[PDB]
């Protein structure tokens, strides 16, 4: 029937913005080595105002050297007394976002922590001041080295919080002159953080926002009672097809309507990680081919636009929002300056399923909606119209709708899976760049000598660490190996995921079946040290311990092994080898069909060793444990 949109009796909650997550883990990994102009174009679709997704909020992982879903991300403090604010790519990403949108909101949250913070235990709450010290340094560094103001700081992603830690974090922030930084907790469930705020006055005072993960558009009573801002601080996480776009469309509206949540943040920002890693293509768009330059501006980009391009942090929701009688919902916002945005969604059940949670079936059918602008909204002679149809027309602008009647009323015919945005704002724009190059597989012949003296990023391109951390390394005394790739962790992190017991970095095409991998390796630890190269590595990320394939190990005690698994439980071959520490060797591993061979300095070590087939996966390098080791002159030839 009719839906009243009124101002006169007051407003709803302040709108805080829409955002996305870069990190948890290494989700932006393959974006950094995109050639220009494509890399810059992708960033525009994400962050440029009145263009693409036009995001209000960017949330990033504070790397802790641990595996955090699709890879590891480097910490600013690998060891005690170590400080480096130029590792990884989150600094760069934040700067790129701020250049396009100076008003963008920045958040930081740790998934994992370096092992040395635990002081013997794998626990970040052993020394509260130390862990807070670590986190605050990251915030200080963002300002001092990159001119970044971090707006919000979290606790420990989907992990228990410590009330004394949060209080210490607040005290530490203030002590370092960061009074303006706000705290969000606890990036998990609504409980126990919500009840803890009601029971503890001192905890209530230091927490600014309650952020919950995948709330299914609902909150809980204690959260409402707190009087705190409530955010869906992580949501979405669905493959960016039309379905995922429908999911994203529905929850953007109904998170506030059903749960009073004034912000929603998607995991993840962009799918710049190998698709065969966990939750592949679960970003707002896709950019997983830096070698070709191909990127896909997926449907969720324009779903975001329907809200972001016509709302800003600081607008207020109207009291008058709700569901449509025949399915779907509507929200309305104002800036308090006479502008009005109305967002309408009619996502069907079959085309809006999220992975978390899965809604019981609900009906959606054709309907008419009549809207009447009461209060100070009674005015507004014209409204711009933007339309999207999923399943396929995206963010197309329709003809201005006029209210010269005086009734302050208008009517729409709605159908399944549609978005309408009705706004007084005239700045809307479907941004566009020419189509990027076509999809191409990872180069069947590939090499890297790691010879870069002033690298822009701390790690060689396309190498996605899945346990441990690999960096560019300059050794000035050695001439033949002055520039190498080095694994730099010397102890297991305070882990978020189940990191492997061995370090590993994967690269290439997961489809590869027959391949030849070569690399120069260097074992830094006497007697006990070990390294490997591998092919047909089929699992990574959160499942990195599950990785099977063909692994060629050599050890400083004068031995080698060939295993079917990263964990080394299953032996293909083993024996002795002329191998010691602090010496450069060239490993070659060849795999074809049922058989594999291995070479040491160009000489056959083992041949015709039967391996399981069929099987496919990436190539990789790594170390036996968390130990220093160097790699150089990497090459791979493969058949897909
Ligand atoms: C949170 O939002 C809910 C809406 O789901 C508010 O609860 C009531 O919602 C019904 C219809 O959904 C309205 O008729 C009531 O007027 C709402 N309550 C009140 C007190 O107005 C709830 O109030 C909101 N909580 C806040 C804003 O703290
Ligand atoms: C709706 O659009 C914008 C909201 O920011 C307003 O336009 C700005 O208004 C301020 C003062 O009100 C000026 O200083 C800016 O130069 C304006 N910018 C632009 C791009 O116009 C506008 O006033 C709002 N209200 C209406 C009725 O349009
Ligand atoms: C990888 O190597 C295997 C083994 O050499 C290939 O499988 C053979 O394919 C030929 C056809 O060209 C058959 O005649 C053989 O009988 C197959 N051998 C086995 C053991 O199946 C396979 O085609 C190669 N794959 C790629 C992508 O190069
Ligand atoms: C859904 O609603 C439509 C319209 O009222 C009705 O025709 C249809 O039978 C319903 N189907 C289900 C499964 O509820
Ligand atoms: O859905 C998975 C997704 N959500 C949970 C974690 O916070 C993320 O890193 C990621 O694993
Ligand atoms: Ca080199």
């Amino acid at each position: 029937g009719a839906y009243v949109l009124d101002d006169s009796d007051g407003l709803g909650r302040e709108f805080d913005g829409i955002g996305a997550v870069s990190g948890g883990g290494a989700t932006s990994r393959l974006l950094v080595n995109y050639p220009e102009p494509y890399r810059s174009e992708i960033l525009d679709y994400l962050f440029k105002p009145n263009f693409g997704a036009s995001l209000h909020i960017l949330k990033v992982e504070i790397g802790g050297d641990g595996q955090t879903t699709d890879g590891t991300e480097p910490s600013h403090m690998h060891y005690e007394l170590d400080e480096n604010y130029f590792r990884g790519y989150e600094w760069w990403l934040m700067k790129e976002a701020k250049k396009r949108n100076p008003d963008i909101i920045l958040m930081g949250l740790p998934w994992s922590f370096p092992g040395w913070l635990g002081k013997g235990f794998s626990w970040p709450y052993v020394n509260l001041q130390l862990t807070a010290y670590y986190v605050v340094r990251w915030i200080l560094g963002a300002k001092h080295y990159h001119d970044l103001d971090i707006d919000y700081i979290g606790i420990w992603n989907e992990r228990p919080f410590d009330a004394n830690y949060i209080k210490e974090l607040r005290k530490m922030l203030d002590y370092q002159g960061l009074q303006r930084v706000r705290i969000i907790a606890s990036d998990n469930l609504w409980e126990p953080i919500s009840s803890s705020l009601l029971l503890d006055q001192e905890l209530w005072k230091v927490v600014d926002v309650i952020g919950a993960h995948y709330p299914g558009t609902y909150t809980v009573w204690n959260a409402k009672m707190s009087g705190k801002k409530l955010w869906s601080s992580e949501d979405f996480s669905t493959i960016n097809s039309n379905v995922g776009a429908g999911c994203w469309s529905r929850i953007l509206n109904q998170n506030y309507i059903n749960g009073n949540m004034t912000s929603t943040i998607a995991w993840n920002l962009v799918a710049s990680y190998y698709e065969e890693l966990p939750y592949g293509r679960s970003g707002l768009m896709t950019a997983q081919e830096p070698w070709s330059g191909h990127y896909v501006v997926a449907s969720p980009i324009w779903v975001s636009a329907h809200t972001t391009q016509f709302t800003q942090p600081g607008w207020y929701y109207l009291k008058t929002v709700g569901h449509l009688e025949k399915g779907g919902s509507y929200v309305a916002l104002t800036d308090g300056l006479g502008n009005l945005t109305i967002i309408i969604e009619t996502m069907s059940h079959q085309h809006s399923m999220c992975i978390r949670p899965y809604l019981p079936y609900y009906n959606v059918s054709h309907q008419l909606a009549t809207f009447t602008l009461k209060g100070s909204l009674r005015e507004i002679q014209e409204l711009q119209v933007w339309y999207t149809k999923l399943g396929r027309l995206h963010f197309k602008q329709l003809d201005t709708l006029w209210l010269l009647d005086g009734s302050g009323s208008f009517t729409l015919e709605l159908e399944e899976d549609e978005i309408f945005t009705l706004t007084t704002l005239t700045t809307g724009r479907k941004g566009s760049y020419p189509p990027p190059p076509s999809s191409k597989p990872f180069p069947t012949n590939y090499k890297d000598d790691f010879n870069v003296e002033y690298p822009l990023f701390s790690e060689a391109p396309n190498f996605a660490d899945q346990t441990g951390v690999f960096e560019y390394y300059m050794n000035n005394e050695d001439r033949e190996h002055r520039f190498t790739l080095r694994q730099v962790l010397n102890q297991r992190p305070i882990t978020w995921a189940a990191d492997a017991s061995s370090t590993i970095s994967v690269i290439g095409d997961h489809h590869w079946t027959n391949m030849t991998v070569q690399c120069d390796v260097y074992i830094e630890t006497p007697r006990s040290g070990g390294v490997f190269i591998a092919g047909r590595v089929n699992k990574g990320g959160i499942l990195i311990r599950s990785a099977t394939g063909v692994f060629f190990w050599i050890f400083a005690n004068g031995s080698y092994r060939v295993t079917a698994d990263l964990g080394g439980w299953i032996t293909y071959a083993s024996g002795h080898a002329d191998v010691t520490a602090k010496r450069w060797y060239t490993l070659t591993l060849g795999i074809k069909g049922y058989f594999a061979f291995g070479m040491l300095n160009g000489t056959i070590l083992w041949k015709n060793v039967r391996v399981k087939y069929p099987g496919h996966g990436w190539a990789a390098i790594g170390t036996h444990t968390f130990e220093f080791a160097q790699f150089d002159n990497f090459r791979v030839e493969a058949a897909r």
